[PDB]
């Protein structure tokens, strides 16, 4: 059925590696990672500091897009109910 | 000067698990990721979709937020350039 053990004709190794493979994405995640080969977890280092900063900008930014959003609507809103006889 | 041998009486261990102790910050990246304990990289599994897909709504966000800003931006400039005798 199999020569050597290790596992059963499946996949080698087993769930001790699995990492370097998802880190395998992860490490086109950063497209700079490469300049700055950081040990293994060189994309955890930026992973995490991606999620977090990342996640940073998302809450900031949106919160103008709100706002502008919000402002636009109202301000058209009274741009085009004024045109046409108004003052 | 040292005991046992391994290093010299400096950190443990060495570059082969400077992962895992990232990985514990990264722990905290995905808080939701305690229920999806997806492996060790379970961090990992979550870290690159968040770099991609958190990258991918910033691109499309900021996308809105820099038409709102023209928008307002000359929409105001209506609303104020006509208030006060215009029709």
């Amino acid at each position: 059925m199999a020569d050597k053990r290790a596992h059963h004709n499946a996949l080698e190794r087993k769930r001790r590696d699995h990492i370097k493979d998802s880190f395998h994405s992860l490490r086109d995640s950063v497209p700079s990672l490469q300049g700055e080969k950081a040990s293994r977890a060189q994309i955890l280092d930026k992973a995490t500091e991606y999620i977090q900063y990342m996640r940073r900008k998302v809450h900031t930014l949106q919160q103008d897009i709100d706002d502008l959003k919000r402002q636009n609507a109202l301000l058209e809103q009274q741009v085009r109910a004024l045109e046409g006889s108004g003052c």
